[PDB]
């Protein structure tokens, strides 16, 4: 529902070629996708513009029900710190940049 609602809440996102990527869980580095990813993130509560990535929620969305491994938290909290998200003015670009920290995780899952 989120994918389909986000393709409509984001301009350009309602696009047959992008949606092909999205369902195949591919997310190209382009301004439409940036906003689509931000939207998914906000809708699923995996993300927030001010507070950033919710690492526990993502841990869950990666097929886990326990408290996140300390490594996982330490790792990505480091990855996200190094991105200086607070200096990225465009919100879609900030969200897209945050979520690349977690890409290795999503892919190996
Ligand atoms: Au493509
Ligand atoms: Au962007």
């Amino acid at each position: 529902s989120v994918i389909e609602s986000c393709s409509n809440a984001v301009q350009g996102a309602a696009n047959d070629e992008l949606k092909v990527h999205y369902r195949a869980n591919e997310f190209p580095d382009d301004p439409v996708t940036h906003c689509f990813v931000r939207c998914i993130g906000l809708e699923l509560n995996l993300y927030d513009d001010k507070y950033g990535v919710d690492l526990q929620a993502n841990w869950e969305n990666l097929g886990n029900s326990d408290d996140a491994d300390e490594e996982f938290v330490a790792k990505h909290r480091a990855c996200l710190e190094a991105k200086n998200l607070e200096t990225i003015e465009d919100l879609c670009e900030r969200a897209y940049s945050a979520f690349q920290c977690l890409r290795e995780d999503y892919e190996m899952y």
